Order: C-alpha cells, then sequence, then structure tokens
C-alpha cells in the first residue's frame, strides 16, 4: 500500500524491540485502567473520585481551536531553500548573503474558500505560504497561486470573503452573492479570467506556480532601494484537472491534495520550485503607465526580465499534523532588515490584520510554539508575562526601556528607509482605474481558441444560477472587456436560461 | 427558483418602501466611506487614524468560534410540541401537565463524524437534538437516529471519536483505525449492523426516526417512579438513498440536508414526528434478562408496547443561521423536576461532559444567549459576575446562601428520588456482556434476503481497505454473530483482496 | 448608619410584601436543596448525578476576568450632561446641537497604578473617564486629573507602566525603576512637579478637576476646523489630603474613594463639574512657540481664555458594580462626526491601542453589553457572527458591501476633514524638545513658599530609596530646572542619606 | 541595602563583561529604534507600516490573565523535601520509598481573601500549597495554616467566598454579610476561634505551621490501607504580630510577606518545616465518637501520636515571579499510586473543582508549562491537539485505545482500593452535627486568660459593624459555646454599641 495508507504500521516498524510505555494522566500519575469507570456495584451510578475519566473527558472537550477565517483547509511540508545567484547589490538580508546558504523553510498549501473538511478539488484561488528561518529571525512570504487578486482596497476584504462563503440565513453556497459582488466591482474582471481559466484547478499541489503578488521594496548595504516582485515556478511542469476529473475526485477522495503531497514526500520525488525576482527602479516606478503598486496589475515580462535567486525543495513531512500545520502562523509583517513594505495599500492592510487573528486563534503568546519560534536567532525584548507563556519569561532582567542596567539596546544599523510623498491626507476613490487593458491582452495574446471556449463554458456554467439583472450586469462588464467574450457568455447563458 | 435560492430577494421584497439605513461603526458613529482607506496622497501608505478600517478588520479576524468536538455539521429549525394523551400517572413535569399544551421547541440535525463543510450524504449516525422551553426551564433531549450506540463505557468515547476522525500524522480518513477499534470492542457489532444497513443514509432529515436511546426515569406526583425510553417516528415515512445516489449528491450538493429541510419549511409542508414512550416498572427492571440500562441493548416491542404522548412540528426557519444553530447548547443535564437520570453509565458521563465543552466553545455565560435563555421561566440564583454577562447581573441582591434578607430560597417540592444500591465501589469489567443475541434476532427476523446482500456488500466495500489481521479479527467477530454473515463477508473480501 | 453600610437592608425595605422567589439552576430548573450534596449513605462519596453542585461550582470557577492592564481600581456613576452655551460655530456634533439638551453619561474614576484591591489614597495620577450616549452613538472622553502626561511618545507607554508597577523577580514596588526611567526621560520633569505637589492626592473623587489633555480638532457645519482642548472643573472646590491623613486612611479604609462617592450619591448632594473649552485657530497653531500638539505642554490661560459649554451631574449609583464598572469600555476612537483626532502622536497611539485590550479582556462582542450598547442610535453594518453574540445578529440581511438588495449605505455627509503635511516619512527624535520653561513658570509663579517646601519634602521622601547615581542624575535634572529646586532636593537627600 | 532592594543591580553584577544584546521583535527581526514612531513629517499622523509599535502595543494589551477566584495574593519558593523515617509499612508511593531521597518541591503562600495588590497583614486564613515532583509524576498537598475549615459541605463554598469578598452593589468589604453567613452556619464557631486568636496573623510566612487538614488514605505494598492526616510545623518557632504592628505594616509595606520570604531566601537562613503524619486504622475510624471525616473536627493528640517522616527546606527564589508563581497549578487530584482520596465530602468536591478553574485561568494545556510539567516522569497517553500546545504532541503515535500497534498500555499494579458502603443514595442533612465540644476544649484547655481577653477583644472589634439581630444571633451561638465567652462578647458589644 501507499505510505499515507501504511503510516502507523511504519511507526510500529520503527518502534520494534522496545517495550510499550505506561499510560499515565497529564500529571505523570500511572493509571490502573482505562476500560471501565468507578461504579457503586455492577449497575450503580459513577463516582466523582474517578479522576482519570474526568481529566480525560475535560481535555477531550477542548480539542478544537477556531479555524482560520480564510484558507481553513491545508497541507504542509518542511524543507530548505538554497541560493544560486548574487543579489547582494539589491538586498542586505542574511537570506541572500552569499552562494551556498541552506535556510530551513516551512510551507503550507490552502484553499481560500473551503472550510475544514470540504473537497479540495474546487474552482478557488490556492494559497502558498512560505516561512524562512533566517539567522535574523523569521520571514513569511504569503503568496497566491495567481499573480493578482480580486480587489485593490483592504476595507473590502471582509465583504468579499462574506460573499465567497455561505449564506447568513440558509447557510448554503449562493452564486447570487458572489456574482453580485463581482459585477459591482469591475476591478475583478482580470482575476476572474485567471480563476475560471484552465489553471484554476491545479494538479494536487506540486503542479502549480506561486506568486508573492505584492510589490515589495529591497534595500542594499549602500542604503539604495528598488521595488520588486517575487515569483517561484514549479520544476514538475504546470498540470491541471478537467472539470469531470475534478468532479469525480471531489467524491472519491475529498482530500486528494494532502494525500498526493504526502505520498510524493514519502516516495522520494522531492518537489522543487525555482525562485525568481522582478526588479524595478524608482524612475521606472515614476514612468510606469498604470499604478505600479496596484494589486490587479501585472508587470509585462518583456520590459522586466526575471532574475533567478534560488530554489525551494521539500524533504520532510510533518511529524504531527496539528502541531505543524494547524498551529503555524504566517505574518507578512515579519520582514528582516533588507526587505521593506511599499505604499501598496493591501500590504499595509495585511501588516496590521494578520497578527490580530493570530492572537485570537492560537493565543497571545503564539510566538512561543516550536513551529513559530525563531530558533535560528535570539529573542530579547521588553515583552513580558502573558497567557500560557511556555518560556522562562527571560528571567529577572529589567523590563523597561530605556534603563541603565546593561539591558538589550536597539540596533542602529537596522533603521528603515525613508521617502517623501506629496498631496493631502484624505479618501481617494480608485473605482475609476483601468480594468480592461491587461485582461484584453491576456484574452487575445495568452489564450488559444479551445481554451477561450473552455473559459466561456466554465463562466456560463457557474453564472447560470444568478438572477436576471445580475446576469445582465456581468455580461455588460464582459462586453466592456471585449465583444466576442460577452457575446459567447450571453449565448451560453440563453442556452442555460 | 426555490426559496433557499430566492432568500435575499424575499428580504428586499419584505423591506420595500423603506429607505436604506445608515452604515455605522459598532459604536453608532456614522461613517464617511467604506470603499477606500486614508492614504498620504494617491500612492502613499495608510494612516492609523483610519479607525473604521481597523475596527472592521479587527472584528472580521474573530468571526470563527471553535467547532463542536463532534456533530460539527448542522441544520436547525423551530416549532412547537403538542400533547395528545395523559401520562400524569408517570410524570409531574409541566411539559406533560394536561392535553392541549403548546411548548416552544428548537431542533437540530447533525452528523457525528463530518466536520464543518463536509458532504452531508455519508454513512454515519445522524444526531437529533430537541430543546423544549417548558414553564419550568429548558429540557434537552439529545437523541440519535439509532436506538443504540457503539460502546457502553463513557471513558472510551474520546478514543472512539479519535478513531472515527482524521489520522494524527497524515490528517486523512483511515478505515484501519475505525475497523481496529470496532474489532477490538465486540460490543459494537449491533450498532455496525444498524450503521451499514439501508437506514444508515436517510433521505435528507425529514425521513428518519429519532430515539432518546437512554433509559430515563419518570416520577409521578405521588413520588413513585418507573424507567422509560423516549421514541419519535416520522409521519413522512422512512426513506433512504442508494449508495450511487448518495455518491452523486455528495458531488452535486454537499449540503443536501440543509437545502431540503429549509425548502420544506419555506414551502409549507410542515414535517411532523409522533412521540412515543416505552415504560418499565422496577420489578421488570429486576427480572430483565440483559442489563436493562445497557446502551447496546433494546427493549423488544412485544413485551413493552409503545405509548403515544404528543407530536413535534417545525414551522419556523432560523432568522439567522449562526445565532440560532452555531450558538445553541443542548445539555442532557437540563431535566425538569419530573424526569430524572438513571444508573445508565453513559447518561452519567454526559451529565458532566456536555456543560464543560459548552463553557469552552461558546463562553462561561452561554446561558444568556437568547436561543439558550429560558424565557418561559424566571432565573434567580447565586451565580454572579462572569466573562461577557449581557444581563443586569440580577442587580444588588445578596449573593450568598443562606442569608436573612428575603433572598431566593430552595423549592422543597422539587427534591430528587432516592433508591438503595448494594455492592462494593470498584472497577467492574463489562467486556464479558452478551453481544450476539439481539444482533442475531435483528439479522434473521428484521431483514429480508436482498437487504442482507446489500448490508454484506456495504460492509465489505468499507472493510476492503483494512490490514489483513484486522480483517481476520473483524470476520471472526462476524462469524461469532452467525456463520452465513461471516462467510458472505469473507467471500466478498477475497473478491476485493 | 451610612447608605453604603445599609445597602442590602434598603433592598429588603424595597422588596417588602412580595414572597421570596424560587432558587433555580441557570436553565430555569427549580432545585430541591442547596445545603447538602448527594452521597452514598451518610459517610459515602459524592455522585456525578448531583448536577446542581457541578453547575454551581463550574460557574463559580469562572467569576474572574482579566483586570485592566492599567487603572485597575475604579468607582463609577451615572448622570446627564446639560448644555448652557452655543458652540455650533465650532462643531456639528449632535451633543452641542442646541441649548437645553440632556445627554445620558457614564463616568468612572480610577488610579493608573494600583491593582484591584489596593489602598486608593496613594500618590498616583487619577483617571477620569466619561461616556456620552449621543444620538449619533457613543463618545468617550478619557481624561486625566492633570493637564499633561509623563511622556510624549506612545512606543514608551508599555516600558513606563512596567517601571510604575511591581518588580519582575521580587514582585514588589521598587522606587529604583521608577526614578531611573524618570531621570533618563527628562520630558517628565513637568508631570512629576504636578504628581508630587499638593494636588497629587485628591479628596476622594468629587474634589478634583478633570482634563481631556489631548489636542482634539472640531469641525463646524461649514467644514472649517479649529484645534481645541476640553476641561471640566469641580463645583465643590479643590480639596486635598495631607500625607499623614492619607497614610491613616490607607490603613482605616483602603477604598475611601468608592465609599465617599457612593455615600454622596445616595445622600442627594449631587456632584457637578463645569465644562470648558480652549480654542485655537490654524494660524495660531502655526505661530505657537512650542509644539502645539506636545502632550507635556499646556496652553497659557491669558492667550487662550476658557469658554463654558455645559455641566456634568451624577444622579445615579450603579445598580450592580460588576455589570456597570468592571464591564465598561472607553474607546478614544468613538468620536462622533464633528470631533476629529489631530496629529498628536499619543492620541493616534490610543486610537489603535484601546479596542485591542477591550477585545482581549471583555470579549470580541463587548459592544453588545447593555452598559456599552449605543441605545440612543441604530447599529446597522456588515459586522457578523462572533463569540457570544447576545443580539439577533441583524437577521438574514445581506452581509457584503456593496450590493444591490437595498442594504445599509454610507452617509456621504459624515466625511472626515483633510489637511496637507510636508516632509519625509521617517523616525523623528523628540528627546531634544524644551523641558524647562513651563516647569520653571509653574515653580516661580503658581506655587507659594510653603507649597515649594512640601513639594521638595515629598520628592525627597519618595527618592531616598533610589541608588546613588540615579539620585545624582535626578538632582542634575532638577538643578537643570532651577538651582534652588535642586539644592533643596539634594539637601533633604543628604539628610535622608 | 537588602537583596529585595538590590535585585537588578545583582543582575548587572552577574552579567558583567558581556556586551548588551540586540533588541528584536517577537519574531527575531532586529529593530531600528524604540524611542519614536513613524510620522508624516515632524507634526504628522502615524503610519500603519510602523510594525514594531503595533506588535509591542498588541502584546502589552494582553499582559493580564484572570486572577485566581481565591488566594489571589501569593509568594513562592523552590526547595527539596528529604525523608528521615521508614513509612513503607503505610504507603507504596515513590516519595516515601527509602531514607535519603531528595524530591524537588515548589511552595506557595497565599491569603484566601485579599485580591492581587491588597495589604498582606490581615486577619484571614493563610494558604500553604506544596508540589512534589515525584518520580511517578506530581503530588499537590494544598493545605491551610489551620487544621480545620469554616464549613463541611462543598456546595456552600461559593456562597462562603461571596460573603468573604466585596459587596455586589457598593463593591466594599461588608462585615454584615460575613457575620450573617457565620451566625447562620454554626459549624464555623470552631474555625472562627482559630481565625480571631493570636495565631490568626502570622509573622510573615516562615513563622506559621501548615496542615493538610484533609483525611487522606494510604495503601501499603500489601494492599492494606489506613486513614491519615499530614502536618508540618516550623523550625523557626510560632511568631505572630500584634494588631497595632499589623495595622502599621499594612500602611508601611503592603507586601511584607513576599519581602520577608525573599530576603530570608537570599540571605541564606534556609527556612525548614518538619513533616508529621497522624495515622488511624479502619476499626478506630468505626469507633471514633465524631465523624472521623468531618472537616470541622480535629484528632486529639493523646489518642493519635505524631509520626515524623521528613522535612521541607526552601533554597531557591523564583527566577521570574510570573512564570513560577502566577502560572503554578495545584490539583488535589494529582495523587500518586499510594495516596488515595477518602469519603471526605470536601476532598471529593475539590477533586472536580480545581482542574476546571485551572483550565479557565491558565489554558486548556496548562500541564505543558515548565513549572507544572512533570519532568521527573514520562507523559504518554491519548490526550491530543488543544489550544497552544508547546510540545511535539507525541508525534504520529496512535491516538485511540485500545489498539494493536504497540501503543501505551495501562499499568495493572496502580489499581485503586475498594471498600463497601451501606445505605440509600440521597441528600443527608449535616446541620445537626456537634459544634460545641472541641471548641469548648480549645477554649478552657488550650488558651490562658490574657489570650481569651485578646480573642474576645478582636471578635468584638470586628463584630461591632453588624446589624442588631445578626449581633444577637452571633452572641447566642457564642453563649451556646460557653456562658463566659458570650457574656464577654456581649459586654464589649454594648461598650461599642
Ligand atoms: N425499539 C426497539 O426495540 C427496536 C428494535 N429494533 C430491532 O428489532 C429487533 C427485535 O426487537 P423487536 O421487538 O422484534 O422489534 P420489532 O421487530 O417488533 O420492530 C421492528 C423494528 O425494527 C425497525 N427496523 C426495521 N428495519 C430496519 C432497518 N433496516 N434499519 C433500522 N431499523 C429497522 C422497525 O422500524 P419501523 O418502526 O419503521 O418498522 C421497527 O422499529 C431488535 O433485535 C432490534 O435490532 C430496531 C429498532 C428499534
Amino acid at each position: 500500500r501507499d505510505p499515507a495508507s501504511d503510516q502507523m504500521q511504519h511507526w510500529k516498524e520503527q518502534r520494534a524491540a522496545q517495550k510499550a510505555d505506561v499510560l499515565t494522566t497529564g500529571a505523570g500519575n500511572p493509571v490502573g485502567d482505562k476500560l471501565n469507570v468507578i461504579t457503586v456495584g455492577p449497575r450503580g451510578p459513577l463516582l466523582v473520585q474517578d479522576v482519570v475519566f474526568t481529566d480525560e473527558m475535560a481535555h477531550f472537550d477542548r480539542e478544537r481551536i477556531p479555524e482560520r477565517v480564510v484558507h481553513a483547509k491545508g497541507a504542509g511540508a518542511f524543507g530548505y531553500f538554497e541560493v544560486t545567484h548574487d543579489i547582494t547589490k539589491y538586498s542586505k538580508a542574511k537570506v541572500f548573503e552569499h552562494i551556498g546558504k541552506k535556510t530551513p523553510i516551512a510551507v503550507r498549501f490552502s484553499t481560500v474558500a473551503g472550510e475544514s473538511g470540504s473537497a479540495d478539488t474546487v474552482r478557488d484561488p490556492r494559497g502558498f505560504a512560505v516561512k524562512f528561518y533566517t539567522e535574523d529571525g523569521n520571514w513569511d512570504l504569503v503568496g497566491n497561486n495567481t499573480p493578482i487578486f480580486f480587489i485593490r482596497d483592504p476595507i473590502l476584504f471582509p465583504s468579499f470573503i462574506h460573499s465567497q462563503k455561505r449564506n447568513p440565513q440558509t447557510h448554503l453556497k449562493d452564486p447570487d452573492m458572489v456574482w453580485d459582488f463581482w459585477s459591482l466591482r469591475p476591478e475583478s474582471l482580470h482575476q476572474v479570467s485567471f480563476l475560471f481559466s484552465d489553471r484554476g484547478i491545479p494538479d494536487g499541489h506540486r503542479h502549480m506556480n506561486g506568486y508573492g503578488s505584492h510589490t515589495f521594496k529591497l534595500v542594499n548595504a549602500n542604503g539604495e532601494a528598488v521595488y520588486c516582485k517575487f515569483h517561484y515556478k514549479t520544476d514538475q511542469g504546470i498540470k491541471n484537472l478537467s472539470v469531470e476529473d475534478a468532479a469525480r475526485l471531489s467524491q472519491e477522495d475529498p482530500d486528494y491534495g494532502i494525500r498526493d503531497l504526502f505520498n510524493a514526500i514519502a516516495t522520494g520525488k522531492y518537489p522543487s520550485w525555482t525562485f525568481y525576482i522582478q526588479v524595478m527602479t524608482f524612475n521606472q516606478a515614476e514612468t510606469f503607465p498604470f499604478n505600479p503598486f496596484d494589486l490587479t496589475k501585472v508587470w509585462p515580462h518583456k520590459d522586466y526580465p526575471l532574475i533567478p535567486v534560488g530554489k525551494l525543495v521539500l524533504n520532510r513531512n510533518p511529524v504531527n499534523y496539528f502541531a505543524e500545520v494547524e498551529q503555524i502562523a504566517f505574518d507578512p509583517s515579519n520582514m528582516p532588515p533588507g526587505i521593506e513594505a511599499s505604499p501598496d495599500k493591501m500590504l499595509q492592510g495585511r501588516l496590521f490584520a494578520y497578527p490580530d487573528t493570530h492572537r485570537h486563534r492560537l493565543g497571545p503568546n503564539y510566538l512561543h510554539i516550536p513551529v513559530n519560534c525563531p530558533y535560528r536567532a535570539r529573542v530579547a525584548n521588553y515583552q513580558r508575562d502573558g497567557p500560557m507563556c511556555m518560556q522562562d519569561n527571560q528571567g529577572g532582567a529589567p523590563n523597561y526601556y530605556p534603563n541603565s542596567f546593561g539591558a538589550p539596546e536597539q540596533q542602529p544599523s537596522a533603521l528603515e528607509h525613508s521617502i517623501q510623498y506629496s498631496g493631502e491626507v484624505r479618501r481617494f476613490n480608485t473605482a475609476n482605474d483601468d480594468n480592461v487593458t491587461q485582461v484584453r491582452a491576456f484574452y487575445v495574446n495568452v489564450l488559444n481558441e479551445e481554451q477561450r471556449k473552455r473559459l466561456c463554458e466554465n463562466i456560463a456554467g457557474h453564472l447560470k444560477d444568478a438572477q436576471i439583472f445580475i446576469q445582465k450586469k456581468a455580461v455588460k462588464n464582459f462586453t466592456e472587456v471585449h465583444p466576442d467574450y460577452g457575446s459567447h457568455i450571453q449565448a451560453l447563458l440563453d442556452k442555460y436560461n
């Protein structure tokens, strides 16, 4: 049988020739029995003085923690990232120090929509989270499997998710809400084209690219800075499932992703991604036609060639799923000195948003869990006593700054980068930004005829459930994209209507 | 379209001719805009003084609460229970006071295994929770769709669930663990026969019976007591899905149950259950062949006729799903004066187990949520300040008992019932109890030939994934049940092997 | 006896001629007894089936919620705020709409240092929190009893509190940490003069002024804006305790504040504060000598006359202490359209800081507690399901924005005010700002000789416990203030040394 | 200066000749500065992209955990317990295995009434918690400084505490509630005599005895059992403060206990307690005049001589207060094989009560904190994933019992002890038990005349604040004790009245 099917047997194979341990309570008390409760005779009530039953049950009651607000489903792995090119001219970060550096990494694949226990094979953006344990602490690159996103305003992310998830009264999936929100916000027409294309349903998790999709800013040792995007493309080649094959797999194995990834890791065919960077200088950022920090826009390849940096390989399965996938925390705020944030609105939103949900779900001291703890660095600061602190709490060191008792002092070299902006502070409306150029280029340059047919078929198949006027608004936006696009969509609609 | 598909439209239909309200923050502050964040110019970073974005995001982060440890999936409804017979000779409870009493009820259907978001149509015991708002507070009847259960010892319930759920390392469903636990505990051979029979997959939720399955004890006004079981059978007739139809529906609509129940409630075809009681006197309990409080045994119909009491009808959908299904709490401990607990070990376990998980998941003051609050009675006790108390905290009344300031005093009439037991207090082993008689009667009396064929087919189809020696132990237990049973199972096994 | 001593008797006096209620469980089940547990005979163990004991104990275990990080001790009251002057030329807020408006208010007095249960009469800044239930939601004015504060940088507030509180290893109060932090940050020399003056220990809570101390910004109906400060001064006259009287009261009645305030409210002598505003125009803000938004600076009275607005009166005691003082939440972010935040760094910090601790301590839905709920307005937004939501969750309304189902839409009139700033975005150092002018004016103009003697005595009495070199640095800062000041401090020091 | 005054200096003395560390964020990111926030120019608002401020503030907000429901104030120490006599004839426990065994121990002193931050020197029972890290897991002996307690029924403990704590409406201490509850429950007259005697206020914490006060049961290797009580008496001699000295110290140093204990531990005068056992055989338990398991009764010394076992010495201060005193959990349920619970009602209540509050306050996985973790044993069981699990979660081992993959199996030798009880299961009333004999013996045998005078003075001084009829009921109970007692109390009363 497959490794995922012969897991516990392998455990018995590894733990041969050693005697089985003694079943004890949480507090090391060895127990008499765990196959019967204390009673008053054979047909009598229970006694409170049966402590083992009470302890076991009271710990069993609290086995669940709040699922993530988004990307609930998940499959994780561990590996090491390796450098192959010099980019020290761009960054000071110890992750790009020299050639031949092994940095431990954790990775997690997720589905933005599906809750804990849904069928994985569904038309939804896949999430690709990477965490590097750099010598200067952690770095979290939280990417999507698409180079863009539905919206460009952070204040709309809650509503968006509310539309993508179940109904408030019926508690069902409703295409009505999804298509209403999509038609009202035209800035999404691009991402929709990506979502309903052939690359919408990837082959498990080893056959899909991953994109940073955020305009980061690198600073060199000299203090100069350039804007950049991170990419990483698969070495196993892009592979995607037909709608019928995904439909069959959603019934056969609802968790095909986790099974495939685990079988591949236990088999020895180590999956690998190649790491690329797009670089842009400040003058180019000033002379770019669109807004160079808009999340819905991409950078054309011709004007911005890719630059190889390194590769990712995953060579370890999680010893336990819960402690290494359910309890892992990715903060886009964890950026080492050498990688800064930009004026990109969505990145600014995420910097504040992520740690709050991490404190709610895991616990106020989530940074002390061994999967999150930065063991390749040293933690020393003026954070103190919180709920469930598993460390020594840094002993009796002074806990106020500044002081005069030789306490930890700031590093003057890790200062941030400064750049001047001009204009009033107010609310700017961005609903008037371009939405039709890049999607048109994607339509008439990237796709062939058969893939256009499949795309229109998928969109019509998912859109046939909406109301009449939402359908009219959607097809109006699509004919705004291109006449052929809208005409095909509308034709298949009246075929379904 | 169907009501579940035309929900929000109906809302717009109900709220016609009234102007749309003003979008405000949590604290009633009317907002300027919710379509853009404060920036420093058009391409500048965000400001902290954008309070609305911070508030919205920080509330969006905490939208998830820990899912139930079991029975995560759910569909709820509201109705009223109505009496049609006099059982005042048996109970003092105000729910059975007289003929013509309308008691408000909440009901919830669930699946013991499937987490939040799985396909509903699966071979697993369905849970049937009812809550009566009796004039003397709440009463929670937490039943199964089968008259029995897998085990008879409460200390084994955690392990059982751990076997029924995902693997700890691979995080997949493993038939290995399930069948190992089932073969090691022969007391389950009965329930398995129920689970893998034709009634294992019911038709939505309106086509399945519900059973209390616990030996309760009723006490009259005179103080005399009799043991009893509660039943309630559907008026729409038993209906079940073929394995192929359930397989297709698990892909088409993963939430067929909620959809069907909601469409039926909104259509007007009010589903109804008939309420029956089995009664037994103390002498009968002393002269019963098996243990009359064993959870794996049933009471033969001939010796114990059914007694009609009333009917349940569901005539209201939840106004909001989360506040009326996600936040409802059923405690088998909430039993009004007139319905007592018995020496049944599993009922004793549940009495302590349920409130603990309810305090963990919802909150220490979960009894103040309008869906749980006993509005048909008066709450007055010496419970005080806790986290998030939404009530007046009963004002400045004395908070200690006893006192001399005319505070709430105990009701001397609601005393419990007392009965003497003989024998030492110790651990009794119950693994030597009968496991083969009732299952044999179920096999050779209840079933026809075709249903036997289907049962053996289903068991073999689910068991073909286990190891060799677990298969040998399972077929050994089955041949212990009956030779034909085991022979058919083994034949289909070597066909699959 | 005094009302605070004859509280519960009065309850018995109010509830005369009505029969005592029935003691019930949380779920309305009337109980048999609450003076003995179920046992197996007279000298036997307990039974689990004693549900009432389990429920009572399990609710008693969770009676504590995390105390506030600061201002733990507290005494609260309720009243109404009344207007007496027209300031509509300055603000649009419905709280200053016209003359003769009654706005319900809640107020709370606290001590920044002392934990829950310490002696109130101590040398520490007193906190004065007011909450108006304006027709456009809540407004929280969270003031101090001094017009200034120790620091001017928000990032230093944690360290500051850590110094003011107990030692990490010994868990005692240490003057060493306090005086080290004070000497290292000279910007505090002003507030210290206020803290160790005669007005440091007020007479209970009805004999102290209260100051907004934050530079707010008002906007009129025309859209023009002016900077302002809020003041409110007592009508009972400033009264302060001698160090010996406060020392005696700290032993006699550790809670003198709560007792005095409650006795005064129950006696009928309704305490009252007069509400004043300081106003400044943008040109004045540009031509001000110091930084007009510095928290350590005041505005000289001569150049900025006070403007009366209204008065506060407290005419109601809390019906229950816990539900009306322990569970009240003041957010400086709750500012109605008409009162904006300024570039004041500390106000910006507080806007983000307060709601986070409020979500941690109370609960994610703390805005649903009747003491915090804005009942004088209407809540309608796209916030949804959270832990322990006591409301109807706004029923089955659409939960995404924008939509096309006549949902709540933004109010275009409540837009914020915009003003341009020039200069790079970076870290500015403020440790070089003036610290000696206003403190010198306070010393040689405000105080007489005897009060100077008392101030120097108090500072020396509290400073005699520090190390030698911390003493040298403190007296160096004081001689930087003025030679006589430092010389007196040093003289009394060598007297104590 | 004293060690408690020269703590942090000593740290600087220990960390001489090493360079100060680098101040980093929780996630190892070294920081630029912590003395100023990011602004838009010198007088501009803050930016969200200042991550360090957000992280620091959000962690500072959650620095508080719910204080214990009782015994909030505390002072802790660490040491080792050493055996000096053979009691293997009585117990099998590895703590009493042989002579010369060093078992690590943690100890904590507390005050049952005073909240976190009150003056320690007050008339209230002191709590003495000891935790042994035995080779077979932890053992928690949670004793009082008196051999008795106020009540004998667990269901009354909440009400009792509610009376001892602050008023619900006024939030003050009220002698009315305390004396009403004491007069209504005469079973307390004994403990009151102990509480208001000279030994009510001990000299710090090194000058008071400690008593198990619970009737435990020991079982030998042979399986025979005997009832027992644990005692431990100080080697520094009983020392107590006069009411005037305690009054002065409550103003001078509110935390005299922690200061004294820490100074003594850092000075080298290692405090020591001598460990004694009272033993009783089953026949003696059957022929005892009173109820031998009543919490309000003691065992006369003459009939039951003390048996020395070992001594406790404290030779280590807590490295950090919070992680070693605020986060320590004592469960009277943690009893190694060899020390059992008895039919004592209060011990049965505590066995269930303690772990629930421990799960609420600390966290569902509180047994993983290094101060609570049983490092002298091995934990291996079927408890799994919970909130904030800091361990490896025992890797991919099977998580269900029983199984067939060589998993941890129960220890058949650690079985519990069984004994038969006779009589019905019901509610027995114990308010008719003797309350006057032992208190009379304590009065006329243990005390001299001067101590009687002091006792009556203290009781009158605390009782002068109650109502008239509560005073009459109290003096009636006291004259029930003895005529002279009541007459003295009443005389001093009319002197105060
Ligand atoms: N309360 C009880 O005692 C129950 C007993 N049984 C079975 O009846 C056996 C003999 O007791 P007896 O008094 O003769 O019961 P009866 O034969 O008198 O009554 C038959 C019962 O079996 C139910 N039943 C029939 N087919 C199925 C099925 N495929 N899945 C689930 N339930 C089914 C019937 O439901 P329906 O009412 O729709 O006919 C009915 O309740 C027992 O061994 C037990 O297995 C089953 C359920 C309840």
